[PDB]
């Protein structure tokens, strides 16, 4: 019914109805004009002729290693390239944000209501004849069939980039501070009102929760000591609400900032490490500032840990997953003379693409044990049994699964994968190809081009008929990986700009925050600027075990 | 005891304690170095030894009328200057915001908690030996004595700039969407969580209040007709909470977005006008878009009225109060190639400086009647009796009071003036001279220099002893005005950057919003770009009476 149902406006032109059966494309600042914003301005043809494709740039970043070594060791040159990386990657995201699950046009409600995830692409209107707009059949193919045919794991496929369980659980722990769906309201709603890296998964989303978690001495968070080792306090001792099945002993219900972190020992491992890190930073600050009170010690340490998180995420975590030989750098100063908005709104599509469940193994191997999913979930006794040191050593050694490439979702979480499909449809996501165009990628012209093989493509052809009807979420998991890579093109090109905004958009990266006094002086500042996944583990885990995001 | 109590760091350097009796200044990016950030770097020496003073700039903007006349009539030149004006006025506000009433250092709590007003200068620490830090006596002078000696009106002092009651009530109506102190929590807290121009004073702060005010047909707001004229609906009809004394009959309990707007018929006049404007724009959009539903008509109209409001605030309202011969321009495009943060957090000091109660007359003169304060307050029957047309005609003719220059607060609101003093102290405001330095102004060296006269200066000298201990709020009302102006230097130099951020920081001014389709096409867009206080009144008040912000 809506004349904009067919998504006729190209190159980010905006579609507006002008009657029951007519539309107008607003081509303002797109660089194109004409009825559908497809005629390039002269400068546009110049830009287009020059810009390399994402696969070309990926090739360059993953080759000429000898050259990247030269670059990485020349400070001013590394800075220069990172500066370019930053600006190149930061023009695709609407900031201030625009659409959401209930608004396919800009509105004050969509802007102002922080309970929604934002949307990179507006939803397919409710009165459109087909789920994707006007293409395809009345209903999309059975989600169970999609799941069973091309997503479910047959044999475990290891990640060729060598990602390990330290990587998988770091991804889970880190992202679950800003992916926190409010199931009461619906899949298009979030409980993470900070919309980014605020460390609410350590400190609590609300002030009441934070205060229940705090010791109110020396800036510290409450903790218990068990067999000489520091662990989170209990629900019983703190009244911090946590999600635990009823059969869990009171003494095993650890209470942390994020209420779902009792779900798996690997989340609780990271919760425990960051808890120790907070109190460690508290000791350092108290040493540097014997005149400070508890409140300032707490707040300053939180700012420092936010800093360390952003640092580690960029220079270790994103560094590893990218596969780049270029050494990414966390340096807010690089944006100070550039246009950039210090703010972020978490996109629904970012949440959706980040469902990296293929990472998980069939069993979790710690020391000489192999835990099934059933044994592993909600089982903090496993953490106490083995200890943090053994957990790190074991997770560092265990390979994670490949995410793109298809057929690698562990069956234990098949309901989760089905729900990602079903809820994408519920939220009226536009198709894979629309999202590809939205991120300046070439539309796939066949299912074989998407997968790079023939068997899964054939299954999908039979299911969807038209590549233009293929959905974003399953596509991300069946996409042809880059050579020996964990992800395909669509995953990287969508994930990167969302991730950048969540990290650099933090206020601590703004010029008035990014200075020593914000972090209690040069000592606190140095903690941020020297942070690494290895140092986080070395400072807080007995014996300073070697760790890394890849298997050795 | 805090070693930062004396405010040792200059030129926006940040003070941090480094022990019980030592501090350190963080001079990062100040352009100065040395223990207190007072040694100018070389390039700072250049900038300084040729930056014109605010009074010089104000001289130039308010003279050479013939030159400005040429400038105003050459579009590219007017734009060029406005572009300069915009950037020259946007480097003084911390954005993302920093301090608040409870935090004299940056913290995640101060950044994230939207219920606080933010602070342009951090509060004086609790354990400082004196209210202002280290200077002055153990107690500030009796606020009643300060009020009675230099603030309270003897004889009515008319504004020489000719500001009228349309101006005064516009100031009150417009600002009360973002100055909404949460008295439950304290003077440092706000109920205006949008922190700017969101028009919650028409539409309501919350969705459920908004939905009570809406007709749910054609995008319109509920209204009632009395004697052939459109007025806001009642509390009985809508169920929205309003503040009214218990003796107001049900038929006079008007319901509007801001709960206090029944306080005064002047506010209800503007509430009525803006309600009519919303419904007018709904009519226009429905004509443009027969295919649109109620929700989109409502949301689009709200966006349009937001643009109208910003347009009128800049080009009529601020235009009048500034006294500039240069014609200010609302043009979001002028910021598109500039560094600028599209966000805003309302500053407590902005709230404080905007207590412009000396504007108020001794009596409110409508048609042939002169109403007293007791007669005027909470008396909407006056509005019904005379009507909007007579309100506009009368308020356009009636002169408002001068704000700077002292002794012009009407006795009827003396408790409000005393509270501004008392709450400033509660919120631990730094001194007038610290605020002047914060905004690049020369500190006053005596009370006579502050007032430009001798009698009020002498009383203040007796009360305060030291000019460096003089408080911000009463200083603003006793300050020497610019020549035949309504305000003095401090008022304009603090007010201007805060005001700019609230208006241009609005998301509708960002590039992704500032396009015709956001407002339902060129028709909606034209309504914003041609808006004016005269056309607002012309379109919505019977007879289209002439109006202006100047008695003229
Ligand atoms: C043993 C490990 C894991 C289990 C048992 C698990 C299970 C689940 C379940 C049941 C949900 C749905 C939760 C809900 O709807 O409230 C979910 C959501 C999610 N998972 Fe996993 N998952 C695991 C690991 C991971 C990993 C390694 C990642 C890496 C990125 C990940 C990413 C996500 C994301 C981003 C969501 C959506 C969060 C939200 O919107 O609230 N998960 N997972
Ligand atoms: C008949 C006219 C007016 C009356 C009866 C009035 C009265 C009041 C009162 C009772 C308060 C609350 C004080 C407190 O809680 O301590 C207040 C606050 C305020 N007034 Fe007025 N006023 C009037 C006109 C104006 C005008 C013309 C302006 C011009 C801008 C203005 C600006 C303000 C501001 C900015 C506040 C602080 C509001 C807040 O933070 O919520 N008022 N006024
Ligand atoms: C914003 O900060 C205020 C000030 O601390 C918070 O209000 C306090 O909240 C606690 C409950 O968490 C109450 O016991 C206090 O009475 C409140 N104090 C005041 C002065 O109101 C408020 O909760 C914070 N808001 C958010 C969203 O965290
Ligand atoms: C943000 O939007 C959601 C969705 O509209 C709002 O949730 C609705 O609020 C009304 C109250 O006016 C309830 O009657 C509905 O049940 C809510 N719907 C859902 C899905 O929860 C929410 O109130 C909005 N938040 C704000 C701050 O306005
Ligand atoms: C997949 C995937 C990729 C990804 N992120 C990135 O590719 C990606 C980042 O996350 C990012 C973070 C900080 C500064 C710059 C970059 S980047 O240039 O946009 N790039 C390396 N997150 O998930
Ligand atoms: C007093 C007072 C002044 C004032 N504002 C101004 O002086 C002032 C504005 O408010 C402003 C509004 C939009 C764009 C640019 C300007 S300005 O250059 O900062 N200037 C004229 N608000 O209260
Ligand atoms: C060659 C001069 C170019 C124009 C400069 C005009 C400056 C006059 O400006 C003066 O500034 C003083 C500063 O305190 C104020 O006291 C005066 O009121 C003001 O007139
Ligand atoms: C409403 C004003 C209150 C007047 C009575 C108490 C004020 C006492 O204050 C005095 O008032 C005189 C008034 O012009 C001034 O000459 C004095 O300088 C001032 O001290
Ligand atoms: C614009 O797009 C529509 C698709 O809805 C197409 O039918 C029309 O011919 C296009 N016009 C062009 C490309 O000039
Ligand atoms: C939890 O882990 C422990 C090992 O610490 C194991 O003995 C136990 O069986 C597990 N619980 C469940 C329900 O599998
Ligand atoms: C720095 O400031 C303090 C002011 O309290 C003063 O004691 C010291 O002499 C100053 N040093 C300078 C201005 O070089
Ligand atoms: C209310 O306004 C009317 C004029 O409409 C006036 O005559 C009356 O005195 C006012 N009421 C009070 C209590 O002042």
């Amino acid at each position: 019914a809506n004349p904009c149902c067919s998504n006729p406006c190209q190159n980010r032109g905006e579609c507006m109805s002008t009657g029951f059966d007519q539309y107008k494309c607003d081509c303002t600042r797109t660089g194109f004009y004409g009825e559908n914003c497809t005629t390039p301005e002269f400068l546009t043809r110049i830009k287009l002729l020059l810009k390399p494709t994402p696969n070309t740039v990926h090739y360059i970043l993953t080759h000429f290693k000898g050259v990247w070594n030269i670059v990485n060791n020349i400070p001013f040159l590394r800075s220069l390239i990172m500066k370019y990386v930053l600006t190149s990657r930061s023009y695709l995201i609407d900031s201030p944000p625009t659409y959401n699950v209930h608004y396919g046009y800009k509105s004050w409600e969509a802007f102002s209501n922080l309970s929604y995830y934002t949307r990179a692409l507006p939803p397919v209107a409710d009165d459109c004849p087909t789920p994707m707009g006007v293409k395809g059949n009345k209903e999309l193919p059975d989600s169970k069939e999609v799941l069973e045919k091309v997503l479910l794991r047959r044999e475990f496929i290891p990640d060729p980039q060598g990602s390990n369980m330290m990587f998988a659980f770091f991804a889970q722990h880190f992202t679950h501070q800003f992916f926190k769906t409010d199931h009461k309201r619906g899949p298009g709603f979030t409980r993470g009102l900070g919309h980014g890296v605020d460390l609410n998964h350590i400190y609590g989303e609300t002030l009441d929760r934070q205060h229940k978690l705090r010791l109110f001495k020396d800036g510290k968070l409450k903790y218990q000591v068990i067999g000489g080792e520091v662990y989170p306090p209990t629900v019983k001792d703190t009244q911090v609400e946590m999600i635990y099945p009823p059969h869990i002993p009171e003494n095993l219900q650890f209470a942390v900032g994020q209420e779902v972190f009792g779900l798996v020992p690997g989340l609780m491992m990271y919760a425990t490490i960051w808890l120790r890190e907070h109190n460690r930073v508290c000791d350092i600050l108290k040493q540097e500032h014997p005149e400070w009170g508890d409140e300032q010690l707490f707040q300053t340490s939180r700012l420092i840990l936010i800093g360390e998180t952003i640092k580690i995420v960029i220079e270790d975590y994103v560094q590893h997953l990218s596969g780049y030989h270029f050494k990414l750098k966390f340096d807010p100063e690089l944006l100070f003379n550039q246009q950039f908005q210090y703010q972020n709104r978490i996109a629904s599509e970012f949440n959706t693409l980040y469902h990296w469940h293929p990472l998980l193994p069939d069993t979790f191997n710690i020391e000489d044990q192999e835990y099934s999913f059933k044994q592993f979930l909600y089982n903090n006794s496993i953490l106490l049994e083995h200890g943090l040191t053994q957990f790190v050593e074991s997770f560092t050694r265990q390979i994670a699964g490949r995410v793109a490439g298809g057929r690698n979702v562990p069956i234990a979480v098949q309901a989760v994968a089905k729900a990602s499909i079903d809820q994408s449809r519920e939220m009226k996501y536009q198709s894979l190809n629309e999202y590809r165009k939205r991120f300046s990628l070439k539309p796939y012209t066949s299912f074989e081009e998407l997968t790079g093989e023939k068997e899964m493509a054939a299954e999908l052809k039979a299911l969807y008929s038209d590549i233009d009807v293929m959905e974003l979420y399953p596509a991300l998991l069946v996409e042809k990986p880059r050579p020996d890579a964990i992800f395909g093109e669509t995953m990287v090109e969508l994930g990167a700009p969302f991730s950048l905004k969540g990290l650099m958009g933090n206020p601590i990266c703004s010029p008035q925050y990014w200075k020593p006094s914000t972090f209690g002086g040069e000592v606190g500042f140095k903690i941020i600027n020297t942070a690494s996944i290895q140092s986080l583990i070395c400072n807080n885990v007995k014996g300073c075990p070697f760790t890394s995001f890849n298997v050795q």
